[PDB]
């Protein structure tokens, strides 16, 4: 039996290495990673890899790893795939913990925009969870934390983190993580996977895929929202991605909205993530 070495970037930034038989399906590797992480609530998570364009793709657990990664290194990242709309309802604290680590990267990367105050409050719960109670000995007026809190750090943000940290005395890691999640879950881009596309008139838009449905971000004025119940059908033809919407209260027939993606692969990627998210909605 010939086995390929796999390297997986974990959400703390560390690297897990293991081997799987070269014709292994993605589920085999994913099961090894989740056992390493002591993670039972595995359905919210998945593995990604980067193609020769360094675009992120979901490893399909049902298909051979080799057929997916094709010519690339067997190098993967462990990630949240389906962001729970109510993290309080997860059965395990360790699940909430990995969700926190993913959200911390969502914030630092700018995928999850956040007000100054929310950056500081989230940062304060992270510090409380990671270091425990506020200690003045480690923090002077000049203090800068090792923790990355934001896409751009300022001394003002570091000060606000410390001020809110002082208020969390006695909070345990699981409690601080639950508070982190209660705040993060409310942010407008929480759990939203964004895809570049053009509308039928060729105007640049963004399509967001999340638990609740599909978002079309046309401009700061006019964000189209299609709850899953409203989406009849989704399709991809060549580079074209089409959404069919149930008849409105004044339509007799469904409406078809068409989008142009960069290439055929980007259309197929968007279709698959939409199908997978809709099934998630169906089981909520
Ligand atoms: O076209 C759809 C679909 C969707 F993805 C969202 C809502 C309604 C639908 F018919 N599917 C194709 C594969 C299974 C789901
Ligand atoms: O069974 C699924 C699921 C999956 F296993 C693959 C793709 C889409 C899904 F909804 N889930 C249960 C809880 C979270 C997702």
């Amino acid at each position: 039996p010939k086995s390929m070495q796999c390297k997986v970037i974990l959400l703390d930034g560390s690297e897990y290495t293991c081997d799987v038989e070269k014709r292994s399906r993605g589920q085999v590797l994913f099961d090894k990673v989740c056992e390493h992480l002591n993670l039972l609530e595995k359905d919210y998570f998945g593995l990604t890899y980067r193609d020769a364009e360094n675009q992120k793709n979901w490893l399909d657990p049902a298909k051979e790893i080799k057929k997916q990664v094709r010519s690339g290194a067997w190098h993967f990242s462990f990630n949240v795939k389906f962001y729970p709309p109510d993290p309080a309802q997860l059965s395990e604290d360790i699940t909430r913990y990995y969700l926190c680590l993913q959200l911390r990267d969502d914030i630092v990367s700018g995928r999850l925009p956040c007000s100054f105050v929310t950056l500081a409050l989230l940062g304060s719960y992270t510090v409380q969870s990671e270091l425990g109670d506020y200690d003045p000995d480690e923090c002077g007026s000049d203090y800068i934390s090792e923790f990355r809190f934001a896409p751009n750090h300022t001394k003002e943000l570091e000060d606000k983190v410390i001020e809110l940290h002082k208020s969390h005395r006695g909070m345990t890691p699981a409690e601080a993580e639950m508070h982190f999640l209660e705040n993060a879950k409310k942010l407008s881009m929480y759990g939203v996977d964004l895809h570049h596309a053009k509308d039928s008139e060729g105007v640049e838009i963004m399509l967001g895929v999340c638990a609740s449905g599909l978002l079309i971000y046309r401009d700061r004025l006019r964000i189209n929202r299609f709850a899953w119940p409203k989406v009849l059908k989704i399709s991809y033809k060549r580079n074209n991605f089409y959404i069919k919407i149930r008849p409105g209260e004044f339509e007799q027939f469904e409406s078809t909205i068409g989008f142009k993606l960069p290439n055929h692969r980007a259309a197929k990627r968007l279709w698959k993530v939409c199908v997978e998210h809709h099934t998630f909605f169906r089981l909520l």
